[PDB]
């Protein structure tokens, strides 16, 4: 009998944000006591360093620098099919193949992969969504709802849709609680669905918690009301809701005999924001960096029936595994000519063996003129950012990223530059970029400029 | 009547490496003692975010990119007076004025302002010279000096200068300990002579510590045992090495009645390097960068005869500052034509009055292919790094520089960045780089293109 499967994916969390992953300060029983129960991942990645295309990735099983989604849509973005602001439609989800295996499917939360009809996840896979189609959101219905009224009350033609009505389905959904209790609440209701329809579900739960604006319950504030910093404190309630919804979700799961046979994944979607109260200890960096401190997140699979207790998975692994993964399971087949950048690790993981054995977990972010880059084989990672000169680390005595030794091997260094170049090869273009800078660059040809990335005797050389 | 003037300068000390200004793990008794006793300066600036063009700043009192130096020398520079490797020597330096009005001169450890003759400290107002003429040095003479001897018999023609004999006026210097301690020796030794000649003395300290490589006495190290990171363990021992001749210099003073007549000046002459065991809470950012990590530096001023004991000087001021100070204490004339881009703040501080209202202490760092830039006036600060988005702080009340308020007020911010672009349209070409990278950007015009890097509208804008 073919699982469930439950990702629970949060917005922004830092690595040591939650305890199962070293947090003192910050409480989540709930997360930990799954992550106990399961097999806990040391060094997961995700594609991108930002919100957009880690999404993207996650879905479509590739990079988003092949599907074209390597940045950002913008705030507002169009909801004109004409325009096309969203991810290929031709790009098949693992929600769709989920959906066409016989699994109940239902999106909740944090969609930001297109804002027009063609984009929307009742057409990409999700028998129901509940949530925002946007990259964030108010999470006070009482506050945002009013100001959103107030605001066509002026006739205003540029609302941020972070203060839109939400929607079920195409419909207001009417929210009145909380948005994180809501989320929580809506899962409960799509497990207790499926369960009376006796059918596998697939839940994708994106959480916009603990991103910005930092917004808590007065009752989750008490909990840490001993941390001084006034965002720390905001946010480790942020991240204690999520916790108090996964236990809810939890009990639901006991109720309806779902527990012991549904796969629950939990990740955050990209590092920490250490400027708005994240924490990434002890990687290096902040969200959006190639540092590890970027890219590197939290991550756990919990599945009684296979996934043993008190297991813990160092070998390095990508979000992309997430779509062969599941689909695997799911006994589904996949889309004539859909092509995957990850792998199907459960057996990897039930037997304890290497799934990148000698290939390459990668990462690379355009930035104004220039890109940061990070490339990871074995316990050796190589980084570029700010345009700096490359550096070699052994990322796994050094996982702080301190002591470059590009001198001391630069046979390795120049080895895993080359393969990385490679791999830019296949890229194609943005289908859209961010900013009027971004616009001008590229078409000057200022970028990308992939050949300027992988320069390394220049940066270091004297010209005397 | 007229003031001793001694300058103790660290070399790459994080911000919250001594006691006076925060540290928890690391001892510095005696620096303490003094700063209790005398000024400290809460927002101290260098002009540059690293060694080399900091000190050429500090000695010519005016920023690096107004006399070329903005990058540092590359190591083993031209020691041929014909290639011009080392800071102009038009540029009169402090000691040369300090020199011509009677003062006792002495530079001690650290140069890096030009490994050629006619860059040589005792051409530059310095009566006497024992150091290290380049950027760094090992700390223990029984290890450099078998290397250096090994590698010179063997014909070795690429000779680190880290392990190159030190010198004392051109002459062997024969170091025999650990060249902190040899540094405050030599320190006893020139107040010595000054008294002797009954003339006031300036003596230029420049400590290597604690600059890598991370070396230190075990003795030092038995102090911070606890500390169990081995890097922050053996940088907090260098840091007490200084501080145990810091309390050896006071003690020869006190001998040689000139403590109450003598202005001691503790600084470092750029942020501390968090890769290296250096900590700069609550700053963000590292050695280099234009947030305050990379050149807000601790400072006190010592001067019993005039600076009143628990003062706390809030006002910001700049390294800059040293030079007018310093000449207008000695009471010397200065150079027909010598220009200055700091001022005496020495009635400022026995007043306490703002040095610098209605006015700017800048930094602009070089990267390849685009600027860092730092700016503050008053409370407000504006900073670019890595040629993201421009940020507008308020320094006081956001030290870390985490909440970015461009947005809320564009009016100051597109003001500060005016001025800030008005300033670099001052600026000479440099007359070195330091890579081959930096050579062709800048014969290509790619570098400095500071025209670019003052845009703001086009990097926030949506071009949809
Ligand atoms: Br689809
Ligand atoms: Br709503
Ligand atoms: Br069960
Ligand atoms: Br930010
Ligand atoms: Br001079
Ligand atoms: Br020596
Ligand atoms: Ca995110
Ligand atoms: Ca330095
Ligand atoms: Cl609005
Ligand atoms: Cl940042
Ligand atoms: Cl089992
Ligand atoms: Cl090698
Ligand atoms: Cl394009
Ligand atoms: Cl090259
Ligand atoms: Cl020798
Ligand atoms: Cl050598
Ligand atoms: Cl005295
Ligand atoms: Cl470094
Ligand atoms: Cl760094
Ligand atoms: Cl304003
Ligand atoms: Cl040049
Ligand atoms: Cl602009």
């Amino acid at each position: 009998t073919r699982p469930n499967i439950l990702v629970v994916l949060c917005d922004d969390l830092g690595y040591a944000d939650v305890g199962f992953n070293g947090s003192t300060d910050i409480l989540t029983p709930e997360l930990d006591n799954l992550a106990q129960n399961g097999s806990i991942f040391t060094s997961a990645y995700v594609a991108h360093p930002f919100c957009g295309p880690s999404r993207s990735a996650i879905l479509t099983g590739r990079y988003p620098h092949l599907t074209g989604t390597a940045y950002n849509l913008f705030h507002n973005s169009s909801e004109d099919d004409k325009d096309n602001m969203g991810v290929p439609v031709e790009e098949t989800y693992m929600s769709k193949v989920l959906q066409n295996a016989g699994y109940y499917t239902s999106a909740i939360g944090k969609w930001h992969l297109g804002a027009a009809p063609k984009f929307h996840p009742n057409k990409r896979g999700f028998d129901d969504f509940y949530g925002f189609l946007g990259g964030g959101h108010d999470y006070f219905p009482s506050e945002y709802q009013k100001t959103y009224k107030a605001q066509k009350k002026a006739g205003n033609p540029n609302i941020r849709d972070y203060v839109f009505p939400m929607e079920h389905n195409g419909k207001p959904a009417n929210e009145t609680e909380y948005i994180t209790d809501g989320f929580s609440r809506e899962a409960i209701k799509n497990i207790k669905i499926a369960a009376a329809k006796k059918q596998p579900f697939f839940i994708y739960l994106a959480y916009n918690a603990p991103h910005v604006p930092l917004q808590a319950k007065a009752e989750d504030v008490a909990k840490f009301a001993h941390i001084k910093d006034k965002d720390r404190r905001t946010y480790a309630a942020m991240v204690y809701a999520v916790d108090r919804g996964v236990g809810k979700i939890v009990q639901t799961l006991k109720e309806t005999k779902q527990f012991d046979n549904t796969l629950i994944v939990f990740l955050s979607d990209n590092g920490g924001n250490f400027n708005h109260g994240a924490n990434n200890y002890p990687l290096k960096g902040t969200k959006g960096d190639t540092w590890e401190g970027g890219y590197r997140v939290p991550m756990f699979f919990h599945w009684p029936k296979k996934i043993k207790k008190d297991q813990r998975f160092d070998f390095p692994v990508s979000s992309l595994d997430l779509y062969p993964t599941f689909t695997g399971l799911a006994e589904a087949k996949l889309p004539k000519g859909k092509q995957l950048d990850g792998k199907n690790i459960m057996d990897d993981v039930l037997k304890n063996t290497e799934p990148y054995k000698d290939e390459m977990i990668y990462s690379l972010r355009y930035r104004e003129g220039y890109n940061d880059v990070g490339a990871r084989m074995g316990d050796w990672k190589i980084t570029r950012m700010g345009n700096e000169p490359w550096r070699l680390h052994n990322i796994t005595q050094d996982i702080g990223e301190k002591k470059n030794l590009a001198g001391r091997y630069p046979d390795r260094l120049k080895e895993m530059i080359a393969k990385t170049q490679e791999w830019t090869k296949s890229f194609v273009k943005p289908l859209w970029v961010y900013s009027v800078k971004d616009k001008e660059l590229w078409e000057s040809g200022q970028m990308p400029n992939y050949e300027a990335t992988f320069e390394v005797d220049k940066l270091v050389d004297s010209p005397y």
